[PDB]
C-alpha cells in the first residue's frame, strides 16, 4: 500500500517524460496504493544554475547558493503535480517546513502529508533549514535518494522505489564483462560493499538508512515495467533524529578470533589457492584473510578463525606447508605461527567511502588509549583491526565515544552476488613501521590533513628483521592522481625510522567478490584464489571483510582477473538451448 | 534614508546587468541609505515557465502556478545578493514567511525580520507565505504591488520602480514623436492614463501608493536620470495594518451638488459640441459630467452637469447658444433645452476594474436589487459614474458600500496644476449600442451581467437621455465598447435578451477610435473640455460619443481619424514642451 517513489533528473528532463511518470503514478495508485513522491530538479537545470552563480563570485555564500539550487525541485514537483491533475489524479506539492526540518546536519520529517494522504498523491521537495535561516533547501547531491528513504522510514512505508534510467544493479561492469546479469536481489550490506556497481544510480548513505530502518528498496527503470533490483534489509521501530553526514555508522567487536599465519611462503600463483583449498576440505570456515606486500621473492598469509577451531586450523596448515615449499627441504619456508589472544575490532559506515581522515581517526583513537594495532584490513565500508584481546575493552569504549555510535552485533543466500574491478588506484607501501601505538595514526593523519582519501590499508605480520626493534610494513592504496603527493607527504615522516622506506607501484588492479552468503561458508575464498591461479595470475595483496574479498593484482591483468571471478562464481548465469532430433 | 527599490525582468535579464544594478544599489547605500530590494524573475524566464506549464494543462491549477512562478523570483534574489556580496555590499535574501503572509479576498501582510537585518545589510526579498504554501508570488503585477506594500509597512521615505524606460511620456511616441518625458504625474492621473504605463507599472500599485502616501518614481536602469515622479497626497499616521490586494473596487463616491442641463436633438456634425462648451466657458462656468451617447438619426443629445447654484446660469447660457445650432433660429424640433435639479452622482472607483469583467455589471445589479433606476452612465478608466434620483442616494450608497466592502470616500479639497497632463488613443475597440432599453431598474444589470458571465470585459459604457418616441413605455439607448475580438460574441449574447423589447436593436460599429485627455487640473477649471472639442472640430473631426470623469475626457471618433485626433489633442494642450510653428525649411 504505502509506497515512497523517487524520480531522478533524467526521468523528468522533458515535459513528455513528466507526463509518463505521472501516468505510472496514477496506475500505481489505482493498484490500491498510497504514494509519496520525491522528485529531482529537471536535468542540466541544476548545472545551469551553478554555472550562472559562478560568473558572479568564485566562492558563493552557501545559503544564497542553497536557495538558488532549491528552485529546481520546486518547479519539478509543481510540473509533476499539474501533470497528475490533468489526468485526474488528485495530487499536491509540499515544500520546506511542511515536510521536515534539517538542522546544522540533522533531518526530521513530520506529517501534514499524513493528512493530505486522504485522496491525494503527495509530491514533495525541500525541507526547512536552520543555522541565518532558510525556508527551503535540499540535502545536496545524493539528497533525493536519502530524502526518499528517510521519508519512507518516518511514514512506516511498506517499501521504497528508486526510479532511474537503468533496469537495476548488474553483477559487474558490462563494459568489461558483457555477460553481466541483472540482479534480482542484493543485500544492503552487499550494495554498500559494491558501491561502485551503483555509482550513478543510487547513494550509499540511503541504502544504509534503509538497512537501519528495515525499509525494503527497489531500483527500477522508468522506461520499463520490469521488476528491477530489490535491495533487501534485515526485518527491523519508530526513530526520529537522523544524522545524514555521519562518516561512521557503527563500531564492531568480535572476541571469538584466533590467528594462523603462514610465513615466508613462495610468492607465485597457486600458493594461496592450495592453502585455503585444503583448509576448506576440513570444512573450516574463515573470517579475516590478510596478505600485505611481498618481502623479496615471498610473502606471508594470515587468516583468523573462531577460537575453538584454532587447533584444527593450525594442524591442517602445518600439514599443507611442506607442499608449499618451492623445494621439499626448504625448512625456512612456509613456517607457521599461531596467535590465540586476539580480538577483531572495526568501524563501519557508508559515510567513509571517498572521505578522508576516517581510518586515521580510528587509529588515533586507539593510539590515544594506548592500544597497539597488529593487523589491518579494509573493505569498502569497514576498516578492521586485529588487537591484543586484553586491549579490547578500552579500545571499543574509545571507538564508541569518538564516533558517537552504539555497537552492532559481533557477527550476523549465495556465496558471491557480484564482482568488481578498480584500476585507477596506486599501491603505496611504507616499509618497516615501528610496531608501537600511534605510528599508523601519524602516517594516515598526515595524508588526511592534505585531503587525500585512502581506499585500502593492509597490514599483516612483523617484518623478518635482521635487527632493530619489531616493526610491520603498511600498504595502502590511493588514486594515481594522489600518488606523488602521498609519497611526498610521508617521506619526511619516516626520515628517522631505521630502514623505513616508501615504495609506490602504479601498475595494480583490485578484484573484489562480494556476497552475504560467504559467512560461515568454507571454501569461498579458496574458489576465488583458485580462479586466479588457473589463469596464472599472481596475488600481490589480499584484504577482507565478512562479505567482501579483495585481491590486488597486476594491472595488465585486472580485466582477466575480473572475468575469471565472474565465471568462477557464474555471474553470467545460465541460458538454455533447443537440443534437436 | 529608507528606500524600497524594485527591478523588473529586463533590468535583470543577464548576469552582466545583474552586476550593474548591484553596483547602483551599493552606490545608493553609500549615499547614506537603507535599502529593501524587490526583484522580478530574470527575463522571458517567466514566460518560459508558462510555455512549460501550458504543455501539460491549458487549465493550470493556480496554487501550483504560484509556486512555479515563484521560483524565478527566488533565483533572482539569490543571484543579486551574491553579486552584492562580491562587491563587498552586505546583503541577504529573505523569502516567504520571513517577509509576509497572503491569505485567501486575497489579503497580504508584511512583518519585520528585515527591520532587524536592516542593520548593515540590504535586504533583498522574494515571496510571501500563502494561507498552505511556503513560498508564492502575488501574480503578474505582483512585483510592483509587493514593493509599494513593503514601503508602506516599513514607513519608507519613497519607492523607486526601475525598468527599461526613462519614465512616463505625455503620449504614445509611436503616434506623436514630440511626446515629452513627464517629470511629475499624480497617482490619480497615472490611473486615468493607465495605458501610458501599460508595460511599465501596475495600476493597483500606484493606487496603494496614493492611499498610503508613498512617493513613487519610475526610472530607468541604464541611466541615472531623475525619471518620472508619481505624486500622492501627503498621508500621515495611517499604519499599514494589512491590505486587500485583489479588490475590484477601491471606493464608493457620492456627490449631491449636481444639476443637469441637456441640449436635445442638436445636429450631428463637427463643431456643435465645440460651440456649446466654448460659449459656456466664456461665462466662466465649470463643468463636471459630459455625456453624449450614440446618435439618433442625423442628430444627437449633449448632457452635462453643473453645481446646483450654477444651474440657472448654465440653463440661460445654453438657451441662448441653442438657436445658433438650428436651421433658422426659430426652427422647431431642434436644439431644445431641458434641466433636471434633483439628481445625485454616484460612482465606484478602482484600479482593479481595468480589464476585468463583471464590475460594472455588479454595480448595476446592486442598484437594481435595491430598486434604484439608473438615469445616466459615464465611464473613465477607473470609474463608472451613474446619475440617479437624489431621493435614491441613501439606499444606493449603502448598497454599493456593502456589496463592494468599501466605505464612502470623503469629498476632496480644492486645487490651483495643469489642465491636461497627457493624452491617449485606443483604436482596438468596437462600439456596440443597444437601442431602446426599457428605462426601469435591472435592465442594464441584465445586459451587462450576460456579457460578464461570458468573460467579456467592457471598456466604456455611455447612457444619456430618454429616447424620443410618440407613445409607449420610456427607454434609453445604451452604448458600450469592447475589444473587436469580442464584438461578435457580445452581439450574439445580447440579441436573445432584447427579442421582446419594443423596437430594441443591436448595432455594432467597428470603425471607431477613442481619444482621451487626462489632467487633475481640469477640476474647477472652465473651458478644458471646450478646448479639446474645438481641437477636433478644427480638424473637421466628428465626435460620435463623449464620456467623462472629473479628470478624464474621452471622445469616440471615426477610426480612420484616431491618429489625427490624437495629434490634435497633444498640440491643443502644448504637451510637446512649448508652442510650435512649422515654417519653410
Ligand atoms: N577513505 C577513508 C577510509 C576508507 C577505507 C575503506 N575502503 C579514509 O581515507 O580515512
Ligand atoms: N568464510 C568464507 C569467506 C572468508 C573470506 C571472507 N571473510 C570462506 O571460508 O571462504
Ligand atoms: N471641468 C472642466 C472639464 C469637464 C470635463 C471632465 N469632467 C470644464 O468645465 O471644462
Ligand atoms: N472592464 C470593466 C469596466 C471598467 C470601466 C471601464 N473603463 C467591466 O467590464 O466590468
Ligand atoms: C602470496 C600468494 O598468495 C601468491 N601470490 C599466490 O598467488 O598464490
Ligand atoms: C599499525 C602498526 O604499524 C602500529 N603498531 C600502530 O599501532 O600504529
Ligand atoms: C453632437 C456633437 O458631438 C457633434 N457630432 C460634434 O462633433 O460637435
Ligand atoms: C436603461 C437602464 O439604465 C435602466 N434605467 C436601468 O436602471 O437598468
Amino acid at each position: 500500500a504505502l509506497i515512497v517513489q523517487k524520480f531522478g533528473g533524467t526521468s523528468v528532463g522533458t515535459v513528455e517524460r513528466i507526463q509518463a511518470v505521472a501516468q505510472r503514478i496514477k496506475r500505481t495508485v489505482q493498484g490500491g496504493n498510497s504514494l509519496v513522491v520525491v522528485v529531482s530538479a529537471m536535468g542540466k537545470s541544476t548545472d545551469v544554475l551553478v554555472d550562472l552563480a559562478q560568473q558572479i563570485s568564485p566562492n558563493p555564500c552557501r545559503r544564497e547558493m542553497d536557495m538558488l539550487l532549491s528552485t529546481g525541485e520546486q518547479v519539478s514537483i509543481a510540473l509533476l503535480s499539474l501533470a497528475l491533475q490533468e489526468i485526474d489524479q488528485p495530487a499536491i506539492s509540499l515544500t520546506g517546513a511542511q515536510v521536515g526540518i534539517v538542522t546544522e546536519l540533522e533531518i526530521r520529517p513530520d506529517r501534514l502529508e499524513h493528512h493530505l494522504r486522504e485522496g491525494k498523491v503527495v509530491v514533495v521537495a525541500g525541507f526547512q533549514g536552520i543555522s541565518e535561516h532558510l525556508e527551503i533547501t535540499t540535502l545536496g547531491r545524493g539528497g533525493s535518494d536519502t530524502s526518499a528513504v528517510a521519508l519512507a522510514a518516518a511514514l512506516k512505508a511498506d517499501f521504497c522505489e528508486i526510479y532511474t534510467d537503468v533496469p537495476g544493479i548488474l553483477t559487474t561492469d558490462p563494459r568489461l564483462v558483457p555477460e553481466a546479469q541483472l540482479m534480482a536481489e542484493i543485500t544492503c550490506d552487499e550494495m554498500l560493499e559494491l558501491a561502485s556497481l551503483g555509482a550513478k544510480v543510487l547513494h550509499p548513505r540511503a541504502v544504509e538508512i534503509a538497512r537501519n530502518y528495515g525499509i525494503p528498496l527497489v531500483v527500477r527503470s522508468s522506461w520499463s515495467d520490469e521488476p528491477g533490483t530489490k535491495v533487501v534489509a534485515p526485518p527491523v521501530r519508530s526513530l526520529v533524529g537522523l544524522e545524514i553526514a555521519k562518516a561512521v555508522d557503527g563500531v564492531e567487536y568480535d572476541a571469538d578470533q584466533a590467528k594462523v599465519a603462514l610465513l615466508r611462503v613462495p610468492d607465485r600463483p597457486g600458493v594461496a589457492s592450495k592453502l585455503f583449498r585444503d583448509i576448506a576440505q576440513q570444512q573450516v570456515d574463515i573470517d579475516l584473510i590478510i596478505q600485505s606486500i611481498h618481502d623479496g621473492n615471498s610473502n606471508d598469509i594470515a587468516f583468523t578463525v573462531v577460537k575453538d577451531l584454532l587447533n584444527t586450523a593450525e594442524a591442517v596448515t602445518s600439514a599443507i606447508a611442506p607442499a608449499l615449499r618451492s623445494y621439499p627441504e626448504a625448512d625456512q619456508e612456509a613456517e607457521i605461527i599461531v596467535e590465540k589472544g586476539i580480538a577483531k575490532i572495526a568501524i563501519a559506515g557508508a559515510g567513509m567511502i571517498g572521505r578522508p581522515g576516517i581510518a586515521a581517526k580510528m587509529f588515533k583513537t586507539l593510539a590515544d588509549v594506548g592500544v597497539n594495532i597488529e593487523m589491518i584490513s579494509t573493505s569498502e565500508v569497514k576498516v578492521s583491526c586485529v588487537i591484543d584481546q586484553r586491549d579490547a575493552d578500552r579500545a571499543i569504549a574509545a571507538l564508541s565515544n569518538a564516533f558517537g555510535v552504539t555497537l552492532s552485533p559481533p557477527k550476523n543466500l549465495p556465496a558471491v552476488r557480484g564482482v568488481a574491478l578498480d584500476q585507477d588506484q596506486a599501491q603505496i607501501a611504507i616499509r618497516h613501521v615501528p610496531d608501537r601505538p600511534g605510528m599508523a595514526a601519524q602516517l594516515f593523519t598526515a595524508l588526511a590533513e592534505a585531503n587525500i582519501s585512502v581506499d585500502m590499508i593492509i597490514q599483516s605480520q612483523r617484518c623478518r628483521i635482521n635487527q632493530g626493534t619489531p616493526c610491520r610494513d603498511i600498504a595502502f592504496m590511493v588514486a594515481e592522481g594522489d600518488s606523488s603527493q602521498a609519497e611526498a607527504i610521508l617521506q619526511p615522516l619516516i626520515k628517522d625510522w631505521l630502514d623505513a622506506a616508501i615504495v609506490v607501484n602504479k601498475a595494480i588492479a583490485k578484484v573484489s567478490i562480494v556476497g552475504s552468503g560467504m559467512i560461515g561458508h568454507p571454501g569461498v575464498a579458496a574458489h576465488f584464489f583458485a580462479a586466479l591461479a588457473q589463469e596464472n595470475i599472481n596475488i600481490e595483496m589480499i584484504a577482507t571483510s565478512e562479505i567482501k574479498i579483495s585481491c590486488v593484482v597486476p594491472q595488465d591483468r585486472g580485466v582477466d582477473a575480473l572475468k575469471a571471478a565472474h565465471s568462477a562464481f557464474n555471474l553470467a548465469g545460465t541460458k538454455t538451448v533447443t537440443v534437436p532430433a
